């Protein structure tokens, strides 16, 4: 025809402002959903709720029923956070896997790397604490989609045919076969502009809707869940199921030049994004296009994830600590180890996101994955429950603080960030994309902070990131003279064209004085900052 | 001093939005929300344009009013349509009255001389009782809502609010001018950023036109307090001018390019311009968008269809020659002939708000409406937030131009917009606002889409140029420098021009006549949305 | 201090124009040689004899009088071919070296890869039969760097030093000392601005200047080279030495719409540069930068260097003819494997650049190389010979065509081009880097011929190589859109964000009618194009 794929030119995207409401995530209906609710008398956390669950149906490639959650929630002048993230099967043992064949990392397929869903469990304690509407109204738009359908946009539809293309070949086994019954129900992934629907998807939500989210854990699908899962040879269990709940627990912070930037604690990756802005610190910078000023971040960066990876899991299995990790002499410590050549990095010693805002104060960094795109590729039978296989995170290494553990929730990809200024909340901000992730953190709190740059200039901003040892990817609108200076300081700099493997962010930052909201979008993927201005 | 301006110092992304049931392209995201929130009530595609354009009267006030007129090309049960919401001159402004009154080169920009009879409520009631399915009333109760309840002011619509605020707070010190004051600056400036602004007068006035199909503002009650200010300031503007306003289904016209066919609302409107310089370039082949080839022939055929579109085009009866003449493919040789290689001077030849939607069931529209000059003519009848339209100040007062001045004349109108259409099959609404750069976007766009294949955003995201005096052509900063240099050593005088907007805002939606896939651009110079809609 | 190496701006290369004489070349010094010699009375061809043995000493990193080299060169209304590769050693076999270790390729360094060195040779004949000047003449300039030495430049340091720290520990052998005491003498590769100088290179220039190279091949120097190799378990003999001569050999061409592309015949790899244009001949294009453009050129260039690496190496060895893989039958057999997808490529069926021009009607394409960089690190000590290591290129598989047999020649790499229509020359014109040489003889033709660019344009314009199957490196300054397009159409496409892995080029078209010269030269690098308008006679 007269249209493909192609953006030859550049384009704009002016902030969007608001008063009395914004949702911004990567879906523009999951974002109308939370604007329905707002509409209807909800609140930012209603909101939210509203956009995770819509999410559930609309972005099944990077989302399922069967993810975990975790959010930072501002509301009555206090930042609060929730832990959904579910532990690993009472009966999943290192040896019990060392003896099926895998020692070194645990498979990324099938019913092993199930971990207990911890998502729906924190839709719903989100709604009873916080939120205005009951679970049944927040998650009625969502029931729509799913029932109804929707025309698939051709982002999605790239990465669903990628999922089946990849998968068609790898996944010949019975547990799969329900994936293929969802999520390719004509025999091959959705085409641009085809409808997809889910009836499965639509009861097991209503489900969890008229249950609060009893049904999920402790009721007739936790009786699915497990019926499937023993009959296929999985470690998920009624009981494992059965006494989930979400953990409320203590956001941690940063005082970076006057800002507190928050994340979840362990459990949670966000202690790497504090730790690298806690070495970066000490540096001054002044203007974020500089050769100096990239290096700096990407160095700092470099230490605080060996550290993360070394030390971050379930806070019991924790070697040292949250304070020791984010103190300022061990900042000191590592910064020293900066030098003027791109250093190997070594440790020391002692998916959706979603944000919303409403007028009245309440705010919320949100975000839910099945770890690894649809996930583990088991989805329950006629339920569209998609089973996330964050499992794989687990080490297999007895040593390594991380080691698989019955009951054990592992270290996490996911997290949800907040920025705050004074005991004023300034807003939620989340850069997806799993390792990405801290380093996405990183970057908008630096691009916000340090160089002034708005919501949406802020994600705009050309972005790298660190994989190996010097190894560091670069977007191709990353400035090329200092990209070729990094390399002259010893940094194995790649220009990844990639579309996407940069991550997608999302920020709405509240004014303390006039209260104003201003938001930002992803221009990476589809996606939507909104405004409501009702009552 | 806290932590960020205006300032993107880095290019951004906008993605192609796809939709099935329902699609909003407008330039105020709220605005889209509006037609969307109607479109799951159960409105179509027509009663969603009603409802973003009365949303746009309250939400973008800098552009549009309650007093503006408006033009529509509706496609709707296999058939486009034409509405030529463009009210006429009243029955006392003639040529002599105004030349014995000071002014005799053209009218003034500003007061109570250069209102003509505000169409667009008008258009709104048609269109709603011909090829809608809610009541007026339904269909514009969200832009009652956000009269009456206010919204926050984004920073662009802010800067042209001040701007018009700056200017005219020392050019216009008279009572004519008190209520525009009154209401849209009623803190005694124009609105910051962030601040909120409302209009009682905005909501009692659209609720006054909702309940009365449109008719107070012609013919009742609304059409008596605008007599009687007007009567009060030595103004033109009658009941009876009012009272026999109807807005008119006019025919469409045409031309095929390349196998498409591109719509224009017919004389009256400027329309014609585009369908005639595209009707030159015709003859030409292209192959590739981003050569100096391309823009050379683009801007030279652009040219010598404006200065005739500007000499011939007003309204039908007083027009010199014919819609079928001008857009003759015999004609259109004859301009050919007299693009060389060198630009050329161009001489005559011989014989806002834009919004688009579109739904499941098949109908679209290409929706336009504005007060002319920003406000308009700044007078505002008061306690009602009508802000009426200064369109009259298009008219000739040379006598032997066919645009003349002539009592119940409606004049050659800047508002076009477009349709596109592929063998008797729809493809969709478009347009780009702007004024005189109007059919020069229209130009552009359907070139983009038509000879260089460009998406609906890309084909907005597109740098641009504008003709303006005579060897005289604008273009934007994003404009390739290599091929503006070689515009000027073939005779062009480019300027770079650095303001922003200045160049037009555009949506697009296209149809797929095969899939029925909905596909949409948004004017990414400005803040606005194309929003998908997918219920029932 | 206050200033890098950084350029965060872009900046702008004017075409330069002369008359009377051009010279373009990757070292400004090095033009500044060729311009002395015209000054001198020196033609085109003396020119680019003074530029080619001046940059023996001003770019050591891409060159030394150890090399081999090829030359087109437009005299006297006629197109002239120079074969200045030599052949391989007599004593080496594929049996000797397979009996050594290696038998999947042999060694990069050392003794073994070395074929003889044709350039000194390949000067002394463009003297003999071209020039004006004696070879003494045009070799002073060459001389005189190297005695009295120059400042490095940053370009050239960072090679240097990359071939030192790669090197240092990688060669800790006899044979790879006098390398170091030439190349490295303050026991590190030369700094930015600190000056190196080679006795050793000016002696031996001197040498070959006053024997018209004859010293080098059956004289002195020769016995020296012989000596080193023998002392060393080389294969190079004097007898090998002594009867190489550059041939004078016929060069090919192909009818590109109505101009004609000149390479140098088998033996050198040019060949695929006019079949894979024979192949996208066939196509329209009419502007540049679309995805469809872009595909047709990348996929005929990997069709037709499948078919350059199957069958090119020594023209008596060949398994098919240069005039079947020339021929329009089979570039339209080839052309109906070119689809929408990008194809995985298989074959069919039946340094340093240069260019200089005079106002007489003399124009040359000449081009130099070690091989790889310095070459095979086998410096003869006190002399600055760093021998070339060509016969990396050779194929140990006995069925290949290029399979390694004594006094046979390679496949070559390095290859020059010339541009003409209706039997007028329009000049030379050369794209180094290896296997991208082809690749970017291809693209400057294309850009020439088909888009209309100038000399300068034609070498500003960002690039593309393909190296595997479907992997294709692109420029920084590769349009993103189009990158993705190519993409989506099966490509592996990567970025590269490395200066100067996709060549250096330099061109100079003349005028049919009115006799001016146009040139151009690589942006990428340290070069200069340069004109000369003073008189002969």
């Amino acid at each position: 025809m007269f249209d493909p794929q192609s953006y030859p030119y550049p384009s704009r995207r002016n902030v969007v402002y608001a008063k009395n409401g914004m949702v911004a995530t990567s879906q523009p209906l999951a974002a109308q959903a939370g604007l329905d609710i707002l509409k209807a008398g909800g609140n930012a956390i209603d909101a939210a709720i509203a956009t995770a669950t819509a999410l559930t149906v609309l972005e099944p490639t990077s989302n399922g029923i069967g993810s975990d959650a975790f959010a930072l929630v501002w509301t009555k002048g206090k930042l609060h956070g929730l832990n959904g993230s579910g532990r690993a099967p009472m009966s999943l043992t290192m040896e019990a896997v060392k003896a099926k064949g895998y020692e070194q990392e645990l498979p990324p397929y099938g019913v092993i790397p199930v971990t207990v869903p911890g998502a729906p469990g924190a839709w719903a304690e989100l709604a009873k604490m916080y939120g205005n509407l009951p679970l049944a109204a927040s998650l009625a738009p969502a029931i729509r989609y799913a029932e109804e359908g929707y025309p698939v946009t051709p982002t999605l539809a790239k990465y669903w045919k990628a999922a089946y293309d990849r998968v068609k070949t790898e996944w010949t086994d019975d547990v799969y076969q329900p994936w293929f019954d969802t999520f390719a129900p004509k025999g091959r992934a959705p085409r641009v502009g085809e409808v997809w629907r889910s009836q499965g998807h639509a009861d097991t939500l209503r489900s969890i809707a008229e249950s609060n989210g009893e049904s999920f854990y402790r009721g007739e699908l936790a009786d699915q869940i497990h019926a499937f899962f023993d009959k296929h040879g999985g470690y998920l269990t009624k009981e494992d199921l059965a006494c989930y709940r979400p953990e409320w627990v203590e956001p941690i912070s940063i005082d970076y030049r006057g800002y507190r930037v928050w994340e979840i604690p362990p459990n949670g990756q966000g202690l790497v994004a504090l730790e690298a802005l806690n070495i970066v610190k000490g540096f001054e910078f002044y203007h974020k296009d500089t050769v100096d000023t990239y290096h700096k971040q990407i160095e700092a960066m470099k230490l605080a994830f060996v550290d993360g990876m070394k030390y971050v899991t379930e806070p019991s299995d924790m070697s040292v600590s949250v304070e020791q990790l984010l103190s300022d002499e061990y900042a000191t410590e590592r910064r020293k180890e900066i030098g003027e050549q791109a250093l190997t990095p070594e440790p020391g010693t002692p998916t959706v996101y979603l944000a919303t805002a409403d007028g009245d104060g309440n705010m919320v960094s949100f975000i839910q994955s099945n770890y690894m795109g649809f996930g583990s590729g088991v989805v329950v039978p006629g339920t569209g429950i998609a089973m996330q296989n964050r499992g794989h995170n687990f080490s297999l290494d007895p040593n390594h603080d991380n080691a698989l553990k019955p009951g054990k929730r592992t270290y996490h990809t996911i997290i949800p960030g907040f920025l705050t200024k004074n005991d004023q909340p300034i807003g939620p901000f989340g850069v997806m994309g799993g390792f990405m992730q801290p380093q996405g953190h990183m970057q908008v709190m630096m691009n916000t902070i340090d160089f002034g740059l708005n919501p949406q200039a802020a994600l705009d901003a050309p972005r790298w990131q660190w994989t190996n040892g010097k190894q560091v990817q670069v977007e191709p609108t990353f400035p090329v003279d200092i990209a070729q200076a990094l390399v002259r300081r010893g940094h194995k700099i790649q220009v990844v064209l990639d579309e996407g493997a940069f991550g997608r962010g999302q920020i709405i930052w509240r004014d303390p004085t006039t209260g104003v909201l201003a938001g930002g979008t992803e221009p990476r993927t589809d996606g939507q900052v909104a405004a409501w201005e009702g009552h």
